């Protein structure tokens, strides 16, 4: 069920890896955002990968609501702590996220200085 | 192409390519942004890829300052025109240009329903 | 510690994704070959992935000694079992295991029709 | 190019870049090869990238009949001329030609140290 604030069935997942060193890239920042209604964006979630590149427990069932997300990526500051002078600023997700009821979120991210690319899996919810 | 104050004697260049049909990604909408003072994101360019998926004349050297700017592809209205439900709202590439100062890009962005990668090519205006 | 032909700390383990229906991809065959003395081909293990999209305990850390390894996913079925004719025959992935020492490879694919994306991840051995 | 049994009406070219310093890969050496009777590989055609990291004149139309076909690239030597141990021992494109029967075809290779990604743009001869 639900929660609140922490990490139902952990309903929104992200994995990072570095395609240069051929590991998971830990201690990433990212940031998430949710489109209110005024139009803007407000911060809904905030943490960095593990040591196993991943990032857990930014919200609960209850708590992720139908809307429009945001997932910030900082690759900037991650490609800078190696000595590399990356492309972009950061790396952006935008989705609508359970707009026909509840799903689990899973955002993978593989990262280089001058290419990125983000892919989703989406699954209908306990079993 | 032409130039002046905006659009074509190439500086900026981005490529569209569709990974389910293996062609090239016809009448792709995008919109170019630059950061202001204000952080906010100032209107620069736009229009849509032709039939070898590609844009050009979105801007000119003289006019293409150092800045941060923000290309956003309209991939959502892309796969809907073909039948299909997609999981991003659009794609975003955000980078830092010039730095050498005055310099040549080309942006590819390669698209499936679920999943986009984009990689940046940067050319020798330079040294 | 090794084991014979199963399962050790797990050596070997590859992980295949959908880009066109955001999910793990289920029953893909994979054939895995070594190269022997003689510089041909030789049989190694098979198996397919799981509903997880993995395929894990195709062998040991005992079995699994230094040489060249090529792995075979077999793309095409995967493709035409869903009504949809792809690009490629299959997906090779080429590599030297354990040159300096023992270690832990985990391959990943994201598949689409007419495109494929191939990453490694390894790890120095057991913590 | 010219034509006649091999090289340059350009049914087939081949693009690689480099993710790691966002340019052309230059000087990739390639071994375009056939499948036989006897299902072993038959040499076709070879080259390296120029400048702008393609490769064209690989063969001609009248030549390049219907059959599978494997395009294997030395992304091993390239990395290592840049001080950089890669994973891969190269990288490999298998698929089949022609279907309409004579057919027009662009494989694009992004390159990393231990990641790798394939598309082909597959163009109309064909009707």
């Amino acid at each position: 069920g639900p929660t609140g604030t922490g990490e139902s069935k952990c309903p929104l997942m992200v994995k990072v890896l570095d395609a240069v060193r051929g590991s998971p890239a830990i201690n990433v920042a990212m940031h998430v955002f949710r489109k209110a209604a005024d139009d803007t964006w407000e911060p809904f979630a905030s943490g960095k990968t593990s040591e196993s590149g991943e990032l857990h427990g930014l919200t609960t069932e209850e708590e992720f609501v139908e809307g429009i997300y945001k997932v910030e990526i900082d690759t900037k500051s991650y490609w800078k702590a190696l000595g590399i002078s990356p492309f972009h600023e950061h790396a952006e997700v935008v989705f609508t996220a359970n707009d026909s009821g509840p799903r689990r979120y899973t955002i993978a991210a593989l990262l280089s200085p001058y290419s990125y690319s983000t892919t989703a899996v989406v699954t209908n919810p306990k079993e």
